[PDB]
RNA sequence: UUCC
């Protein structure tokens, strides 16, 4: 309770956030904007033929293939875990009130009965152990930058050249600034090395949310989505309201003269931080090496590539629970940040860098335009970083923050309800590192596989096993939250990292298999999160460089699905039905075309040799480079293919930097 | 042209 400082774009504090160039300026002023997307080149998400197709196809599947999810959120049968009404959105038009970020989430947490720090000393050691194991013996790698991404505040450059400069410069003066912040001279810090200021709110829209058909009425329903209005966000819950955004698509007709079929809605719009690159870089410089560690040494619980690779691990469990956290980001504890920095200091990380890290995690945020007639407000004074927004997504290590948190959270959920007999193994700090280390390599009778908040908890034949079953039962009755840190619960129709866990009549981690989620396929093919940006000349700077290729890796990724074959026909039909064309064909050309274009961007790729030596991963990643942020890493992607989408800095330079940072 |  304090009420955070807000400033209008006019205020000098806001002005200082955007540089004296066009891109910057325009970003500061950009107003609300919506509109159809080019789902595929030449086709609009709103084309009648298409909406019609979407309407027919979505009903037919929902009708003919109802989910096969048991009383325990385990999917069996057809692998369908929910209706296919996902696609019924006007991709391009967001739900309208689109939320404001909270200046502070303490009340939010408290009011949800979640701790304001480790509750037991054990946990305190476990969290710190996670910090220890994770930032331990890190090994330097080039700092790689996504091509065509915006440096955001204060420049907003798109230019790989300019970025590499900003970055190299950053790693250079990174220490200077920061020692500057230790002195509390946050402004000097930003003015001289543009490290600070604020995050720039960016609205990644999730093209498909819950939509249902009330048999009773005959009309559809959109899962209400709660959004906090300004007053709410500034007071952190104290005043203001928190209502549902308006997903009604009818407006589209009166506004833009677009025929909106019944049961079609505006999409859900998640918000996300555009991090000040000057700052975000010195962080990524360390983040990636950490990534490399946990993904290697602790690959059992952290590195998951294929649906068979996962299957392997879960096959040996005697119990497998698919957990679920909702609104992970806004709940993320401020104290885990401070805990972490503290441990990092103890471990011996240069202060200034830790100080950069900290600041990075309590920075103000500039809200663009959440709705028509809104925004252009900067929350939190940048001269004195003190926000508690939870976990600012743009941040260089947002994925590591989410795991360091939930991994320990989950293990603690297991220690708490199924393996008391294990506590004695966690006496001092070391014992903890030792134990956590074992747990992470998948060597205890309790096991885990995760990514930030997505995970699967397992128990092997042993003592805990009986406890496990109790926990699972608790999550089903779900009248009680099993954790003191986050609100956890069982995932109805459990799946991990995009593949669905398909049990059979036996219902055991043993005879169960993993299969790509079919709905995911449908959503990806007919409900892209971004359009094809045919405007953008350089395809490697687009959100979907090579849309067409995804067709190749399709049979592969979604092959294992039970009703696969069927779906492909339902489509073929419904498509041919509303277009006269054959979908199979469409994608086949698209594939052929894109395959050619690709060879232009890939060197070794003989300027016509086939997709020959490209791995499926390589494909889905070229059709969607965003997946390189979560589901895959530099290592699971073909060498040269990675160069297409990324560009790094001289190792000689990042290495020199990494050295000055880490514990001597 | 708006993030990891
Ligand atoms: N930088 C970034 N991270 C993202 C983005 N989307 C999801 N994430 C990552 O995903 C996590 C959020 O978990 P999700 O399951 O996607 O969503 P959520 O906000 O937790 O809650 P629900 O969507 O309601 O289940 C965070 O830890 C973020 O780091 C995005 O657009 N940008
Ligand atoms: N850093 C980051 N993490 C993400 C992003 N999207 C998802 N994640 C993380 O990865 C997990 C699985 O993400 P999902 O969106 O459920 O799965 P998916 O592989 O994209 O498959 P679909 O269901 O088809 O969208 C999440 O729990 C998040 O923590 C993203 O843009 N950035
Ligand atoms: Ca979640
Ligand atoms: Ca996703
Ligand atoms: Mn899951």
């Amino acid at each position: 309770p304090r009420r955070a400082p807000a400033f209008p774009l006019s205020d000098i504090k806001a002005q200082m956030l955007f540089a004296n160039n066009i891109k910057a300026q325009q970003a500061s002023k950009r107003s609300f904007k919506e509109g159809a997307i080019e789902t595929y080149e030449g086709l609009l998400s709103v084309d009648p033929r298409f909406l019609s197709f979407k309407n027919e196809l979505s009903r037919y599947l929902t009708d003919h293939f109802p989910a096969n999810v048991d009383e325990y959120g385990r999917v069996y049968g057809n692998g369908v875990r929910t209706n296919f009404f996902g696609m019924r959105h006007m991709n391009g038009f967001p739900m309208i009130p689109a939320t404001w970020p909270l200046a502070s989430n303490l009340k939010k947490r408290a009011d949800a009965d979640l701790a304001d720090g480790p509750v037991s000393e054990r946990d305190n050691l476990l969290f710190r152990a996670a910090v220890r194991l994770m930032f331990s013996d890190l090994e330097p790698v080039p700092l790689k930058i996504r091509k065509g991404s915006s440096t955001c505040i204060p420049y907003f450059s798109n230019d790989m050249g300019t970025k590499i400069e900003i970055a190299e410069r950053a790693l250079e003066k990174a220490e200077e600034a920061g020692n500057l912040m230790l002195q509390g001279k946050f402004d000097d810090a930003y003015q001289l090395h543009q490290m600070g200021g604020a995050y720039y709110v960016v609205y990644r829209a999730q093209s498909t949310d819950a939509i249902t058909l009330d048999p009773k009425t005959g009309k559809f329903v959109s899962k209400d989505r709660m959004v906090a209005d300004f007053e709410y966000a500034v007071t952190g819950g104290e005043q203001g309201s928190l209502f549902a955004a308006s997903k009604d698509a009818s407006r589209l007709k009166e506004q833009y003269g677009i025929d909106v079929p019944d049961g079609f809605f505006c999409e859900r719009r998640r918000t996300a931080m555009g991090g000040p690159f000057a700052l975000n870089a010195p962080i990524m410089a360390v983040a990636q090496p950490v990534r490399n560690k946990i993904y290697s040494k602790y690959a059992y619980t952290f590195h998951h590539t294929t649906r068979l690779n996962k299957e392997e691990k879960v096959k040996e469990w005697s119990l497998c629970v698919a957990t679920d956290v909702s609104d992970h980001d806004t709940f993320w504890p401020g104290w885990l940040r401070d805990l972490i920095c503290d441990e990092l200091l103890n471990m011996g990380y240069a202060p200034w860098w830790v100080k950069l890290f900290e600041t990075s995690l309590k920075l103000p945020v500039y809200v663009g335009a959440p709705a028509p007639e809104q925004g252009h407000t900067l929350l939190g004074d940048p001269s004195n970083p003190d926000l508690e927004v939870g976990l600012s997504s743009g941040q260089g290590a947002t994925d590591l923050m989410g795991t360091l948190l939930m991994s320990i959270t989950y293990l603690v959920m297991q220690l708490d309800h199924t393996a008391p007999h294990l506590n004695s193994r966690i006496k001092d700090m070391p014992s903890a590192c030792r134990f956590l280390d074992s747990y992470w390599q998948g060597h205890e009778e309790i096991r885990q596989i995760s990514k930030s908040d997505d995970a699967m908890l397992g128990w092997t034949k042993g003592r805990a096993l009986v406890g496990g079953h109790r926990l699972f039962e608790m999550l089903k009755e779900g009248k009680v939250n099993p954790s003191p840190y986050m609100k956890i619960s069982y995932e109805h129709g459990g799946a991990f990292l995009g593949d669905i866990l398909l049990y059979d009549s036996r219902r055991e981690p043993g005879s169960a298999i993993f299969v790509g989620n079919i709905n995911s396929m449908l959503n990806n093919q007919f409900s892209p999160e971004y359009g094809v940006q045919s405007g953008v000349r350089d395809r490697s700077k687009r959100k979907r460089p090579f849309p067409g290729l995804a067709w190749a890796s399709m049979k592969d990724t979604y092959g294992a699905c039970p009703i696969y074959s069927d779906v492909l026909e339902a489509i073929e039909r419904c498509w041919w039905n509303a277009f006269g064309e054959s979908y199979r064909a469409y994608r086949e050309d698209m594939l052929k075309r894109d395959t050619l274009e690709l060879s232009r961007y890939v060197a070794s790729m003989a300027r016509q040799a086939g997709l020959a030596e490209l791995t499926p991963i390589d494909l889905e990643v070229l059709a969607d480079p965003n997946k390189l942020q979560y589901k895959w890493t530099e290592a699971d992607v073909s060498a040269n293919i990675h160069e297409v989408l990324m560009h790094g800095v001289s190792v000689e330079k990042t290495e020199r930097f990494l050295r000055s940072v880490m514990p001597r």
